[PDB]
């Protein structure tokens, strides 16, 4: 959606609508991911419920703190070719980000695909953009995504953060020139995850150590404290009555890939303001509750993502309960 980062304004970053290169940057990301369908190829994590958590016993898992951020895959195809892709498949061209090849420090990266969030860090008085690299799909055409989540975590460290961090002590690369701060997200064993329950996080993520998968991953688990559970709906306000008379007018909430409305929202003075727009709602008191408009999404959550959140809110995993599952 046309806004790259919500609330922050960001240099060097300009949405790509050019008909020719758009369908291309999109094209290359499917192919790198093995994505058969249309839409954003990146792996989608599902909310932990009491049936999910049992999965943390059945194989090796890594944890990390989830900062609330905007999902972006980053395709490094060339010299000035650096693109971000959000969940909508919207593309953005980044200018001054340089990714030097590890062996030849003069040479530049091609056929690389990244995954991560854009997060807003606050250095007091001003908010600084950071892009955390939380996975890598492809490197120089080598299917690193087929390797071990620990193999790939190193790729990210050794093949990406390091070659850039050499030219960052050489004066050949100026970090005050670049659009945003490029970092990698730290992962731990579940053991130490408990301790994390004992920058800023609205929750935890649990990564299986397996090969990278695109699409819904029933096995990547997002845990979130039950009151912070939310869903992105298309809000369409329709005034209606049939022959059954009263002209009441109710806000209908919509999700992706379900045709009828998913829920209803009580109309208010304030709400009409964002209509036909996208709205993030928290669930409480047996009602969806408008919380903040979402300017970065041209699209609402998927019906399957939505149901997933409800599954979670009606059969929740409490902080303690998760604590007590990791511990012993």
């Amino acid at each position: 959606g046309a806004i790259f980062l919500e609330g922050v304004t960001v240099k060097g970053v300009t949405q790509v609508t050019t008909q020719p290169k758009l369908g291309e940057v999109q094209q290359k990301c499917h192919q790198f991911c093995g994505w058969e369908g249309s839409g954003f190829p990146g792996a989608q994590p599902v909310s932990m419920d009491k049936q999910n958590i049992k999965l943390l016993d059945l194989k090796p898992y890594k944890v990390s703190w989830k900062a609330d951020g905007t999902r972006y895959m980053m395709l490094i195809d060339g010299t000035n070719e650096v693109f971000m892709i959000d969940r909508d498949n919207s593309v953005f061209h980044v200018s001054n980000l340089e990714f030097p090849f590890r062996k030849d420090l003069r040479m530049h990266l091609s056929n690389t695909l990244l995954d991560g969030e854009m997060i807003i860090d606050r250095v007091n008085g001003q908010a600084v953009p950071r892009y955390l690299i939380y996975d890598i799909i492809k490197f120089n055409s080598q299917p690193v995504g087929d390797c071990d989540f620990n193999v790939r975590l190193q790729c990210i460290e050794r093949e990406i953060i390091s070659p850039r961090h050499e030219k960052m002590k050489t004066g050949l690369i100026d970090k005050t020139q670049e659009p945003f701060s490029v970092r990698n997200k730290p992962f731990f064993d579940i053991c130490t995850s408990r301790k994390l329950l004992e920058h800023e996080m609205d929750g935890l993520i649990f990564q299986p150590t397996g090969k990278y998968k695109p699409g819904r991953c029933d096995d990547i688990l997002k845990w979130k404290p039950p009151s912070l559970n939310s869903v992105d709906f298309r809000l369409k306000i329709t005034r209606m009555g049939g022959e059954g008379l009263l002209p009441q007018n109710v806000g209908l909430l919509y999700v992706g890939g379900y045709e009828r409305p998913f829920a209803q929202i009580k109309v208010t003075k304030e709400l009409k303001q964002y209509d036909n727009k996208i709205i993030e709602c928290k669930f409480e008191n047996n009602s969806w509750v408008f919380m903040r408009q979402r300017t970065d999404k041209s699209f609402p959550n998927a019906y399957n993502t939505a149901m997933a959140v409800c599954n979670s809110i009606s059969n929740p995993v409490t902080k303690e309960m998760l604590f007590e599952f990791i511990d012993r």
